[PDB]
């Protein structure tokens, strides 16, 4: 019943709905990661807050995709949201590894949707991914890689803790 | 691995996890209702915004339950989130009916959790439901009932539209 | 006599001049639509103002294309501007239909210019259309589709008028 | 000589006086814990300040119970206050363990007073415990559990210190 649809393939429409699922699944993973770190026997509030903010960001990405689906005259379709892959998330290092794997999977999904958009000659879709997704994901993955290295440094050794503290207490 | 748990039954712990599922399912229903009203062939932005706000409120209720689960030393466990019951939501009247049915089901779930809390002599749980849930649900259901009556009045007849307009344009 | 031209095909240069014509023709259509709604026997000032603003937006798009033509070292060439397709525009519904047809034709022209830019390996042109045209057109076409649905709802029936008024007077 | 007493059992009146004793005993324990940490050979001022604030909070709880005793027309009766269980409090971990044991004992006393209030059909008493005691105790016990885990993490190992520092210096 759309009167607006133009140059918007059914292939991209379906891929957008799948990507909304993937972003909401990611948001739900981050909600689980955050509340795990809020447990009294884990009790790292900053890590809870880090993942709570990422749950928000992933929800917001899904909402942006849904708004765009309607802007193009496609039909938002929702599927079941699978529960996160784990119920307990181990150490901060374990959790940050799981997060980077998750973000890499979203980034690959964005790249696959660009490939589809390019094959379907859909420049509005490409511009949309560029405006709101591709560089956001690269920045977040770089931050997570930085965090993995610093966690690895801090937990690994005296030299590494000392080097971290110098950066923080003398330079910053 | 909790060192804090006191007077918190495994029955309530499990019921709280189920209620988190129900609230997140409700939030996901409201996300679908809102984006339906944002379709170009439906195009009632105020109804989209009404349900978008309720998606937020239901998410927030789930997050409050999860925070409380950790405060009591229970273990948050997440399950799959089923997709909403419909993909298209009909008219504003259809949608507001579906919303009141949904809110009634959450209210009954809250009342069942009070019954369990009372049976388990858990006054902190009871106080928690009173502080953040029971009156919030009654207020929202009353608002929805008011909206059902006004939608029914507006769509039904000339007399009803005229009466609505008098309230709005002469009295308010 | 340009000393700046680089990677700018004669094909794109010509297509840009044609697109300036199409945008100025659109602006002139909107000027006619707006003054039609200002007639004393039509007298819908809000519809006049809506189309007056679109006349401005289409002029501004043409001016942006002309600035870009000079930035690239092409030569702006102007042709005659044909008068709008009608002298009287019927009802608000008739007019909004004509507007969406017009905007669709501009959007297809933008997509055709992207195809040409891609074939000519001209990424500055592609970036220019993305920055200032493609999403602007999709947003405007979605707004127009929303308006068509609401006009259709309002003129069509009691149920539809009532539903519109609920959104506006109770929710907004 | 009360002219106001209504629905206030002698059982609850006595239990309230006992609970005032328990809260003042707790306040006195916290005063001893705080000044222990202020010793020059212990010298952890933040731990002194943490327990000094809890001494204040426990005094304030006792004063609230006494105000309520008079509001209901019962008679405040004071007994001797026993000295705290230890004269020296060991390490921060030892002290935080002793504190959580203390708070658990107050929480159980509050739950026992709810049981008595419910048996005596005294809803004002129940509302009073809900308003000012039950959730305050759960929040404080959760904070103490968080602190036990972080102390245990910090004192236990290199990995644990590193993880703590990451939360604090990189995330917070
Ligand atoms: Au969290
Ligand atoms: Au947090
Ligand atoms: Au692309
Ligand atoms: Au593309
Ligand atoms: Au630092
Ligand atoms: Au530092
Ligand atoms: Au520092
Ligand atoms: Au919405
Ligand atoms: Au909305
Ligand atoms: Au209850
Ligand atoms: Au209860
Ligand atoms: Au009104
Ligand atoms: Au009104
Ligand atoms: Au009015
Ligand atoms: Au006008
Ligand atoms: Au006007
Ligand atoms: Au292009
Ligand atoms: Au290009
Ligand atoms: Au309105
Ligand atoms: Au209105
Ligand atoms: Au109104
Ligand atoms: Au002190
Ligand atoms: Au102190
Ligand atoms: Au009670
Ligand atoms: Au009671
Ligand atoms: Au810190
Ligand atoms: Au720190
Ligand atoms: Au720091
Ligand atoms: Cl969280
Ligand atoms: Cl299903
Ligand atoms: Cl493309
Ligand atoms: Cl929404
Ligand atoms: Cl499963
Ligand atoms: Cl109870
Ligand atoms: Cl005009
Ligand atoms: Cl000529
Ligand atoms: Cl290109
Ligand atoms: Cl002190
Ligand atoms: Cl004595
Ligand atoms: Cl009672």
């Amino acid at each position: 019943s759309s009167q607006i649809r133009q140059n918007y393939s059914t292939e991209v429409e379906a891929a957008v709905n799948r990507l909304v699922n993937l972003y909401l699944r990611a948001s739900y993973t981050y909600l689980s990661l955050g509340f795990y770190f809020d447990r009294d026997d884990v009790a790292l509030e900053g890590v809870c807050h880090f993942f709570r903010e990422l749950a928000e960001e992933k929800r917001e990405g899904a909402e942006r995709l849904l708004k765009m689906q309607n802007q193009r005259g496609g039909r938002a379709l929702f599927q079941d949201l699978q529960k996160p892959s784990q119920d307990e998330w181990g150490t901060t290092l374990d959790a940050m590894k799981a997060a980077i794997v998750l973000e890499k999977s979203l980034n690959q999904a964005l790249l696959d949707l660009h490939a589809l958009g390019s094959a379907q000659a859909d420049p509005h879709l490409c511009d949309f991914l560029e405006s709101h997704f591709l560089d956001e994901e690269v920045k977040l993955i770089k931050k997570m890689g930085d965090h993995l290295t610093n966690i690895q440094r801090l937990v690994g050794s005296q030299a590494g803790l000392g080097e971290y503290l110098f950066e923080c207490c003398t330079l910053k």
